[PDB]
DNA sequence: ACACTAAGGAAAACTTAGTAA
DNA sequence: TTACTAAGTTTTCCTTAGTGT
C-alpha cells in the first residue's frame, strides 16, 4: 500500500490518523497505533482493511496502490463522475 | 490483493504460475508453490511482489487491487495507451 | 510441465503502554 | 489532541517436501 496515497486521500477527508481506524472498523484500543503505522509505513495493512479504510475515505481502494500519478487521479476523478459521465467513458473504452 | 485479477492477467500473459513466479524474481525451488497460494487465496504477496507481478504481466498494479470490474478495464484499457493518448485524458480530468 | 497442498520455522502484523509536539 | 514508537504477542507467510494431472 501506498502510505502517500493514504495521507492524502485521509487530508482531504478532514480526519485524525485515529478517527479514520475507528470509522473504519478498528478496535478503539489499538486505533491510533495502527492508522499510524500503515501511514508512517512501518506495516501493511491487509486488502480487507483497505477496502474498509477506502469506504471511509470515500475513493475507490485501488487508488490506495495506484504510483502512476496520472492513473490515480484518473481514478480519484472516475470516482466522482455522474451516469451519463461514465456512460461515455465506457462506450470510449470499448 | 485479487485472485481473480492475478489469474485472468496471468492468462493473459499465457504464462505458469511458475514460470510467472521465475520471471517475477522468486527463487526457481519455491516458485510454482508461492504463485499458487497467491492464485488460490491462500496467502497474499505484499506490495513489492504485486508490482513484481504487474511489470512481467505487462499491467498497472492498480489492477491486482481494483475490485470495480468497469474501473479494472479502464485501467486495464488506459494501460495501452501511448504518452499522447494519455495527455488527451490528463487534460480531459484537469 | 502444470496445478496444487500441509507443516513449521521465518517474518510480518497486531496489541500495549506509553512519549513528544 | 494528534502523531508517533518500542517491545511483547499473535497471525500470516515462505520454504520445504511432497500430492496428482
Amino acid at each position: 500500500m501506498l502510505i502517500r496515497r493514504l495521507k492524502d486521500a485521509r487530508l482531504r477527508a478532514g480526519i485524525s490518523q485515529e478517527k479514520l481506524g475507528v470509522l473504519a472498523g478498528i478496535d478503539e484500543a489499538s486505533a491510533s497505533a495502527r492508522m499510524n503505522q500503515y501511514e508512517k509505513g512501518k506495516h501493511a495493512p491487509d486488502f480487507e482493511m483497505a477496502n474498509r479504510l477506502a469506504k471511509v475515505l470515500k475513493i475507490p481502494v485501488s487508488y490506495l496502490y495506484t504510483p502512476e500519478d496520472d492513473l490515480a487521479q484518473i481514478i480519484l476523478t472516475w470516482n466522482e463522475l455522474n451516469e451519463q459521465e461514465r456512460k461515455r467513458i465506457n462506450f470510449y473504452i470499448r
